[PDB]
């Protein structure tokens, strides 16, 4: 009976994830925390990630834009200042990767950091940070000297902190870049950024796709063929896991759809349908609920965790294609997919998301948002639906 598709809903469930975090995340001597127990709880205070630093600005501008909060646009001035002051390296325009008591720790410049960096500053901008405009001019400039290849039409993965690159070639880096890409245009309206993020969902979800099968294979070498066997003996790596994720498919399905907003254009209705409905054909658990983690080549399953980004990515995608082609499956699928997070991946009792569930819905462990989880996913994917819904 609860209305999973009303704007009461979707907004009340995001001021009970932001009342998980707000304001115990807020760490006053820079910066938030980001370990947490499933209580809330600090569970590690000095080890500091790049992509909490920036996904917690996105939390707060977010919330902000949605509620009006002062709290939050006071704790987006913070995030922010932990970002440009501590995480930047001033010599060299890169972003600490990760830092143990302000500390750098790795400096490894990662493309996947600069698409989350991307998207703090839009979010910095759309919350009146008029600095913030040349904040992302400076990262456009960075990214076009260092990690751009305009030969392929995608970005390159990953250089140590003299900007010598390794040979690894991901969609994953790519896919973030898209999305600061559409943040960045609608802080900004500048067209280079929409036009960027149309190159970048050209190039993955039409050639790359092209390659294998008509899904977005994870993995390439330096001519972007695909690497087959890229971390295949260290498969659930947090970044680079191995196998075809539904979850970056349905991903790729709502950033088509965002793009479908902006530019006019025939193609990408029909990429988005046909990532959505494979993916979810192939990995929706029909017996226990909730989209398995990966699957191979081949179709099998092989990786049947359950994920709460996995979840909640597929629902923003199901909404945007619901109200798009106006096909009630896809409100099904959506109502399919909250009916399982509902029942087994929200917290009832202290609010936010588990991060993972076994196969058989089991919790793992009580961390449930180590480095890298700030709720972005699922709080982002609420975001999202009330783009199409009635506020
Ligand atoms: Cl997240």
């Amino acid at each position: 009976s609860l209305d999973f598709r009303s704007a009461d809903f979707l907004r009340t469930h995001i001021s009970d994830t932001m009342a998980f975090y707000h304001p115990r995340c807020i760490d006053s001597a820079g910066g938030f925390f980001h370990y947490f127990r499933d209580d809330g709880s600090i569970y590690n205070a000095t080890h500091r990630h790049l992509v909490s630093s920036t996904r917690f600005v996105f939390n707060y501008a977010m919330a902000y834009l949605q509620f009006g909060t002062a709290e939050y646009l006071d704790a987006v001035h913070h995030g922010l200042s932990y970002v440009r002051d501590v995480h930047r390296n001033p010599a060299t325009g890169g972003y600490a990767w990760t830092l143990c008591d302000d500390r750098v720790e790795d400096d490894t410049n990662h493309c996947y950091g600069l698409a989350f960096v991307m998207l703090a500053y839009s979010c910095g901008l759309k919350v009146g940070i008029k600095q913030a405009r040349e904040w992302m001019d400076e990262t456009w400039c960075l990214l076009e000297r260092h990690f751009w290849d305009a030969e392929y039409g995608l970005y390159k993965d990953e250089a140590d902190a003299q900007w010598n690159f390794t040979r690894y070639r991901g969609q994953n880096a790519n896919m973030h870049m898209c999305e600061a890409m559409l943040a960045a245009y609608e802080a900004s309206g500048e067209q280079r950024y929409l036009e960027r993020a149309l190159v970048l969902a050209d190039r993955i979800t039409r050639r790359q796709a092209a390659k294998a099968d008509g899904l977005v294979w994870e993995h390439y070498d330096m001519r972007w063929e695909v690497d087959w066997d890229y971390n295949r003996d260290n498969p659930k790596h947090l970044f680079r896991p191995w196998g075809f994720q539904p979850g970056h498919q349905t991903e790729w399905a709502k950033l088509l759809l965002i793009l479908d907003r902006y530019i006019e254009v025939e193609w990408l209705v029909p990429v988005a349908r046909s990532l959505f409905d494979v993916a979810v054909a192939r990995s929706w658990d029909a017996v226990r609920g909730g989209l398995c983690y990966g699957f191979a080549p081949d179709g099998t399953i092989c990786d049947d965790d359950k994920y709460f980004w996995v979840q909640a990515e597929s629902l923003a995608a199901a909404a945007l294609l619901a109200t798009r082609s106006g096909d009630e499956r896809y409100w099904q699928w959506y109502d399919r997919l909250w009916a399982y997070a509902w029942q087994h991946m929200v917290d009832h009792r202290y609010g936010a998301w588990y991060r993972l569930l076994d196969g058989d819905n089991r919790k793992y462990n009580d961390e449930k948002s180590p480095a890298g989880k700030t709720d972005y996913h699922t709080m982002g994917a609420c975001h999202e639906v009330l783009n199409v819904v009635w506020t």
